[PDB]
This record gives structure tokens, C-alpha cells and sequence, in this order.
């Protein structure tokens, strides 16, 4: 019978400046490799260093996003525990250098299913954009200053919707199906004014 075997996560450590926040992903598994629901905790072992939180609470799930603020320079270790399991994760703050390249952050599973009926409703993407110094340290949150656009006239039936949803100082780009009669690949590009900071694939699929 299943067991929680592995809290597996998508980072090896978090780098962060002071007044920024990070966030990776949790994976609950079984011993044989599959989502496995369970709860968990996450506690940061120095929190005049960096605090943390948990989507969802940390219940009833089987994957979590873990927020990390980084609050002043230092080290620390963020610990998540579910029952006799626990995995310790790296944190580390710094003061930040200057902006060297960006990355354009996937939030969700990066899917939008134009089905009626999937459960959970599964209808967008939510997407940041992160400005990132020499180190790999997030220097500073962009998303509200870029432009994110999909093709200005539809060549491959799928077709969606970016908007930008502003709250308490903090921005994600939300995007949404809009008359889509194919599943596919749709390329959003992201520029900064004038200049194209990159590009990012997102799916449309029909679970139905
Ligand atoms: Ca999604
Ligand atoms: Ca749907
Ligand atoms: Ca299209």
C-alpha cells in the first residue's frame, strides 16, 4: 500500500535579496514514484533571516508552492515536514547586484484545459517575470513592467487571452483561453518596452 516516501522539490536552494520573495514546488511521492496527498509544514529556522508560507495552507494536496521572504542578509534553512519525512532546503540572502538576465516564471502546470468539466477547473496560466543578478539571486519582481502578447493574428486555432492582475503591490500575468477550437502550443513573447526579453510556450489541451 502507498506510503509517503519522498517530499521531492524543485530546488536545491533558494537566493533571494533582501525585500524580494522566491517560490519553488513541492511534489509529494509514494514509494513507487506517484503524487501521494498528504499535508505539510514548512518553518523557517531563522525568520529575522527569511519567513515562509505554503499554498493551500499546506493541506489536502498532493503538490505545494512554498513562498520564501527574504527579510534580512544571511543564511538559513527552510524545513518542510509531512509526518516522519522532512527534506531541509537552503535559503540564502543576499543584498543583490545588478540586474544580468531575467526569467520568465511558470506558476501552475503551464496548461489551460478547454474542457467543460475538468476537476479541478484547470482555466489558466499565471505567469511572473523575474529579474536575476550574475549569482542566480532574484534581484526584483518585473512581472508589472513587461508586455506579455501572444501572435496578432491566430495561424493554429488556439487562441488566448494576458492580462495583468495588480494586488497589494503584486503582479501576475494571467492567462486564459479565448475561443480556442484547437489544443496546441501558443508562444507568448515578453518584452520590456521595446525589447524582447524572451518567450514562453503555453498549452492549451481538452481533457474532455
Ligand atoms: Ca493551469
Ligand atoms: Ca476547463
Ligand atoms: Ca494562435
Amino acid at each position: 500500500n502507498p506510503v509517503l516516501e519522498t517530499i521531492a522539490v524543485d530546488s536545491t536552494g533558494v537566493s533571494v535579496a533582501k525585500g524580494q520573495k522566491a517560490t519553488f514546488k513541492v511534489t509529494l511521492k509514494d514509494q513507487y514514484g506517484n503524487k501521494f496527498t498528504g499535508n505539510v509544514n514548512v518553518t523557517s529556522d531563522k525568520t529575522e533571516t527569511a519567513t515562509v508560507s505554503v499554498s493551500n495552507s499546506g493541506i489536502g494536496q498532493s503538490e505545494y508552492t512554498v513562498t520564501v521572504n527574504g527579510v534580512a542578509e544571511g543564511s538559513t534553512t527552510i524545513t518542510i515536514k509531512s509526518g516522519t519525512k522532512e527534506v531541509k532546503v537552503p535559503v540564502n540572502v543576499v543584498a543583490g547586484g545588478p540586474v544580468a538576465n531575467y526569467q520568465i516564471k511558470v506558476l501552475d502546470d503551464g496548461k489551460i484545459d478547454k474542457s467543460a468539466t475538468e476537476s479541478p477547473a484547470n482555466n489558466d496560466v499565471q505567469l511572473k517575470v523575474y529579474a536575476v543578478d550574475a549569482n542566480g539571486n532574484i534581484v526584483g519582481d518585473i512581472t508589472n513592467d513587461v508586455t506579455i502578447t501572444s501572435e496578432a493574428t491566430d495561424t493554429n486555432g488556439v487562441i488566448v487571452n494576458a492580462s495583468k492582475s495588480t494586488a497589494n503591490g503584486d503582479t501576475v500575468y494571467v492567462i486564459t483561453d479565448n475561443g480556442s477550437k484547437k489544443v496546441g502550443k501558443e508562444t507568448l513573447t515578453v518584452k520590456l518596452g521595446t525589447v524582447t526579453l524572451g518567450t514562453v510556450d503555453v498549452e492549451v489541451i481538452d481533457t474532455t
